[PDB]
C-alpha cells in the first residue's frame, strides 16, 4: 500500500504538477482510503520527498557500483551516464523534485546533502588523475567539481523538460563528456 | 514615482522574499497610497518583472558594447564578467526574478528570451573561432554554448546566493572561464 501510494504518485506526477494531485487522487490510485492514506504520509509533499530520495539514492548506489569496479573520456561519461539513465527514467519526479526545492526544506537538503557527495567524490577523482600525472595541476579540484556538478544539474533537468533553451537529450551526454574531459585533462 | 516604486521593490528584496512584501510597503516606502500604487502596476509580481527586465536589459547592452568594439582567455573573462558584476551588483532582483520562473510566464519568458539571444552571441563568437583557425571544430557551437550558457546561470547564482553547494563568489568567475576556454579550445 505505501508502494502503491508512491507507484500513483509517480504516474499523477507524469500527467499534472503536484499542485493538481490531491491525497483523494494517490488514496483512489493506491486502492484505499483518505485517512488511510495519512497512516502511511504526513502528506503529498513526503509522498513526492520518498519518491526523490528513492531516485536520488539510485542514482547514489549505481555510482558506488562504478567506483567499487577503459580510457579517461570513457570513465567519465560512464559516470555522467548514470546520472542521465537514473534522472531519466524517472523525468517527472526529477521536474517535481527540483520545483520543490523552493518550497520544502527536507528536499532543498536532500539534494544538497547528495550534491556534496558526488562533488566531493568527482573531486577524489581529478586528484586522483592528477596524482598519477595524467591530469594537469589547473584549478582546485573541488571547485572544478562543484561548477562541473552544476553544469550537469541545470543542463540534464532543462533537457529532461525540454526547456527553452536546453541540449536536446539525445546530444546532452556527448555535450556534457566533451566539457567535463576537456576542463579536467585541459591546461 | 514609479522609480521610487522600484527602487523601494529592489531595497526590500534585499530583506525579504516578494511573498513578505505587500503592496502597502512598497507604496508606503515610495510615499504614495496603495490605488495610487496600481496606477503604475497591476501587481508586486510586474514590480519584479520590470526590475528584472532592467537588469537583463543591462547585462545585455553591456555585452553588446564589447561586441561592438586582448587574448581569447581574456575576450571570454571579459565577457563572462558582464553578467558576474550586472547579477552580481542587483543579487535581491536576481534571487527572486529567478525564483519567479516558476510561477510567473512573464518572467519565465523574458529568461528564455535573453538566454537564448546569450547563446546564439556566444556560438557566432565560437564559429568565428573556428573559421579562423583559433578554436577546433569538436561539439556543434550551439550545444556547446546552451550547456556553458547553463553552467554560467546554474553556477553564478548559487555563488551570489550561498547555496550549499557553490564556488565562493571570489573564485567562480576564475572557475567558470578555466571551463569555458578548455571546452572551446580543447581537442
Ligand atoms: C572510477 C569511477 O569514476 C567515475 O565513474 C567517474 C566519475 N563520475 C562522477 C560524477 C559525479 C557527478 C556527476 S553529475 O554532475 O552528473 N551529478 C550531479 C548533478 C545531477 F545529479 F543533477 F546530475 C557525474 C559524474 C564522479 S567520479
Ligand atoms: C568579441 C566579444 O566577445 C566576447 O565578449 C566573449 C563572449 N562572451 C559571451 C558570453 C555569453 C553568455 C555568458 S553567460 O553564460 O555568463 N550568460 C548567461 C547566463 C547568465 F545570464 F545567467 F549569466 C558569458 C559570456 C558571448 S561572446
Amino acid at each position: 500500500r505505501e508502494l502503491a501510494i508512491l507507484a500513483t504518485a509517480e504516474n499523477l506526477l507524469e500527467d499534472r504538477p503536484l499542485a493538481d494531485i490531491s491525497v483523494d487522487d494517490l488514496a483512489k490510485g493506491a486502492g484505499i482510503s483518505r485517512p488511510t492514506f495519512y497512516f502511511y504520509f504526513p502528506s503529498k509533499e513526503a509522498v513526492l520527498l520518498t519518491l526523490l530520495d528513492r531516485v536520488v539514492n539510485q542514482a547514489d548506489m549505481a555510482l558506488q557500483t562504478l567506483a567499487e569496479n577503459t580510457d579517461r573520456e570513457n570513465m567519465w561519461r560512464t559516470g555522467i551516464n548514470v546520472f542521465f539513465e537514473t534522472f531519466g527514467s524517472h523525468k517527472a519526479v526529477t521536474r517535481a523534485g527540483q520545483a520543490a526545492r523552493a518550497t520544502s526544506v527536507e528536499v532543498a537538503e536532500l539534494w544538497s546533502t547528495f550534491m556534496q557527495k558526488w562533488i566531493a567524490y568527482t573531486a577524489a577523482v581529478i586528484d586522483a588523475e592528477r596524482d598519477r600525472g595524467a591530469a594537469p595541476r589547473t584549478l582546485p579540484a573541488h571547485e572544478l567539481a562543484t561548477a562541473l556538478n552544476l553544469m550537469n544539474e541545470r543542463t540534464l533537468f532543462a533537457s529532461f523538460a525540454g526547456e527553452q533553451p536546453s541540449v536536446p537529450e539525445a546530444r546532452v551526454l556527448d555535450t556534457l563528456v566533451h566539457i567535463w574531459v576537456t576542463s579536467i585533462y585541459g591546461e
